[PDB]
């Protein structure tokens, strides 16, 4: 009898691309054995033609095949390659995409409420990553997929690493294409990832959330106004120097101060006195 998790490379066809990065690209395909396009739809990510990638993928596959929650996109198997070394993660297709595509088309049916949901919503699914053992380190609105105007979900896994027992962090080698306006000053400055590190990021992704995903304001674009337009090599360490006077990104306009303090909260200088997962749950039900 067969496994259900096991997609052979033959019956997926490729439709279109949904993104890509430095190392790894996802696309939609239609898995469809009976050959008659009738077959359930997928995102399928794999590696660009990498030794060191391979391990990153199969990391990351492992990883998001054992985490089971409403808040997370949904583990449906591997496509190996018919030699041995090579390997692709098949996931659910959610048709409405991230929030970065979502949210300028669907404005008008979405307002502060239903926005506040959504955060809530990705704490939970933050909290539960947080929980088992991990760090996330790519927590933005481009990975926060829309399963309906009711849910959302934290839908990719690329950076997530495992926090060991003894250590209170993760310390990283590969920081070459970070996502930098992001990231809390440990990562910027120290290479360091704590779970606090991704309520720094949760803070700006709830910033992304609540302009829209607009790129005129976006996170990059504003930091950019903030520090110099073209500092080229100097924008990491320009960045550091600002998050150090006490800059942060200015109110979303439409935001409430309330909303705005929680937001605050995130992007603390120091991790251990920075709010948690938990804390921004019962801010934002407090609200609703
Ligand atoms: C996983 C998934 N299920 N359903 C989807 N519907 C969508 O529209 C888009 C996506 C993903 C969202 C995450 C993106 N991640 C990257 O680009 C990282 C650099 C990289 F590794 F490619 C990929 C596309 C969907």
């Amino acid at each position: 009898e067969v496994d259900p998790t096991h997609f052979e490379k033959r019956f997926l066809k490729r439709i279109r691309d949904l993104g890509e990065g430095h190392f790894g690209k996802v696309e939609l395909c239609r898995y469809d054995p009976e050959g008659d396009n009738t077959g359930e739809q997928v995102a399928v990510k794999s590696l660009k033609p990498g030794g060191n990638h391979i391990a990153d993928l199969k990391k990351e596959i492992e990883i998001l095949r054992n985490l089971y929650h409403e808040n997370i996109v949904k583990y449906k198997g591997i496509c190996t390659e018919d030699g041995g070394n090579g390997i692709k993660l098949i996931m659910e297709f959610l048709p409405s995409g991230s929030l970065k595509e979502y949210l300028p088309k669907n404005k008008n049916k979405i307002n502060l409420k239903q926005q506040l949901k959504y955060a809530v919503q990705i704490c939970k699914g933050m909290d539960y990553l947080g929980s088992r053992q991990y760090v996330h380190r790519d927590l933005a609105a481009r990975n926060v997929l829309v399963e309906s105007e009711h849910q959302v979900k934290i839908g990719d896994f690329g950076l997530t690493k495992a926090i060991e027992t003894d250590k209170e962090y993760y310390t990283v080698k590969d920081d070459r294409d970070s996502p930098v306006f992001w990231y809390a000053p440990e990562c910027l400055m120290q290479s360091k990832f704590y779970i606090a590190s991704d309520v720094w990021s949760f803070g700006v992704t709830l910033h992304e959330l609540l302009t829209y995903c607009d790129s005129d304001s976006s996170p990059m674009a504003l930091f950019l106004k903030m520090i110099g337009p073209t500092h080229g090599q100097m924008t990491v360490t320009r960045l550091v120097n600002t998050l150090k006077e006490g800059k942060r990104l200015p109110c979303p306009p439409n935001c409430p101060d309330e909303v705005y303090q929680l937001m605050r909260k995130c992007w603390e200088f120091q991790p251990s006195n920075r709010t948690s997962f938990q804390n921004l749950i019962e801010g934002f039900e407090a609200l609703l």
